[PDB]
């Protein structure tokens, strides 16, 4: 009888597959279930790619801990990140300009913005797991596709007010974050955040 007992075979053995959670259980868990990536459907993202003209701003860098502020924290680190940015580099109107002693929001959040390119005209394109850019004044292409995670920090919302903020974090040995600003391009996806171009049949590297 293969039919009411069951039926098949393969290989499967057991597994695991009831994980709450340590201490209380409050986060989010999307897995195989939705539907949605970076503007449009996973299509728009590993076809064609989102791409739209973007200045690159520098790097906004973030020492914070894992319990820093008494809520999130999310506003205070990316509104001091961006807004330090801007002291740094004030060339790009946003949050200050010229001078600004600044500090930081509350707690250990926050480290240093890095100046070195700010405010840079570019195309940046926008692929499942894969973002690269291409030098559009320069006249030239940015070769930047080592981490591939941008989940919850600042989708379009939490940052300053119009000005977007990115956030990097792979390894457990620096976790930095860098800035844009939209000029009627990315902005579609940065502003809304339609989806997220995140599909990877597999975890990511396993090397």
């Amino acid at each position: 009888m293969n039919k009411l007992s069951g039926g098949g075979g393969r290989r499967t053995r057991v597994e695991g597959g009831q994980l709450g959670g340590e201490e209380w259980t409050r986060h989010g868990s999307f897995v195989n279930k939705p539907t949605r990536g970076w503007l449009h459907p996973n299509d728009k993202v590993m076809g064609p790619g989102v791409s739209y003209l973007v200045r690159y701003m520098g790097c906004v860098e973030v020492l914070q801990s894992m319990r820093a502020l008494d809520f999130n924290t999310r506003t205070q680190v990316t509104r001091e990140a961006i807004s330090l940015v801007c002291e740094a580099v004030p060339g790009a109107k946003g949050a200050t300009r010229r001078r600004k002693p600044c500090s930081r929001p509350l707690s250990s959040i926050l480290g240093r913005s890095n100046l070195k390119f700010a405010g840079m005209p570019i195309t940046l394109t926008v692929s499942t797991s894969s973002l690269n850019l291409m030098a559009a004044d320069c006249k030239q292409i940015i070769a930047n596709h080592h981490m591939q995670s941008i989940s919850f920090a600042s989708g379009g919302d939490p940052d300053t007010a119009e000005y977007v903020a990115y956030v990097a974090k792979d390894p457990v040995n620096q976790r930095a974050c860098h800035i844009l600003e939209c000029p009627e391009g990315l902005a579609q996806d940065v502003i809304s955040t339609i989806g997220q171009a995140f599909e990877l049949r597999f975890k990511q590297y396993l090397r």
